């Protein structure tokens, strides 16, 4: 299926056109080493800081009218709080909350059945880290159902 998110797996090694807000210093795009850390390809978003941190990773997409689903893949230190949110599509915001549970214990947050009526959507991932927390984010998808 066509994936409507741009640079959805960070495989350029760069964020663009994703935007980072909040504690930008906690988050980078890396060539995964070991490569296990990425869900697909060679690159992933990696976050870490030695003090508590809060950031958002987001991308806006203009879409043909239709019904969509979005998700991504993450793993990280046991206890990191991550949220996936969708907004601005015509209905109220929807979110999913996940906890990472340890290295390579992959989680796949997903929101389905999003009827896009405004011709656009905003995809936002929120990360709330404790001091020393870390994790990886990769392999976004935005598909028309
Ligand atoms: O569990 C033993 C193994 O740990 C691996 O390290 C894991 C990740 O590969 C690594 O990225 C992560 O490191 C954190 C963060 O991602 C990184 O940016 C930052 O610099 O350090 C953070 C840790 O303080 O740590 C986990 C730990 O399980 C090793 O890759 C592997 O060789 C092996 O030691
Ligand atoms: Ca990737």
């Amino acid at each position: 299926s066509r994936n409507y998110l741009k640079n959805p797996g960070f495989e350029t090694g760069e964020f663009s056109p994703w935007r980072v807000s909040g504690d930008k210093k906690a988050v980078k795009v890396v060539k995964a080493n070991p490569s296990s850390n990425a869900h697909q390809g060679e690159y992933a978003v990696n976050f870490w800081l030695d003090e508590s941190f809060s950031f958002e990773l987001s991308q806006e997409v203009e879409l043909p009218a239709g019904v969509y689903r979005v998700g991504f893949w993450t793993h990280g230190e046991k206890g990191v709080k991550i949220a996936l949110k969708v907004s601005d599509y015509g209905g109220n915001e929807r979110s999913v909350e996940v906890e990472t549970t340890g290295w390579l214990e992959w989680k796949n947050p997903e929101i389905r059945n999003i009827k896009v009526e405004t011709g656009r959507i905003k995809i936002t991932v929120s990360v709330e880290g404790r001091a020393g927390d870390w994790g990886f984010i990769d392999d976004f998808y935005l598909f028309r159902e």
